[PDB]
């Protein structure tokens, strides 16, 4: 569920 909130950041 983690990776997600991620990839938002840096995109």
């Amino acid at each position: 569920h983690k990776l997600l909130h991620q990839l938002l950041q840096d995109s």
